[PDB]
């Protein structure tokens, strides 16, 4: 997925 490195962790 093309996100800006800030969901929760990585998985």
């Amino acid at each position: 997925f093309q996100w800006q490195r800030n969901i929760r962790k990585v998985r």
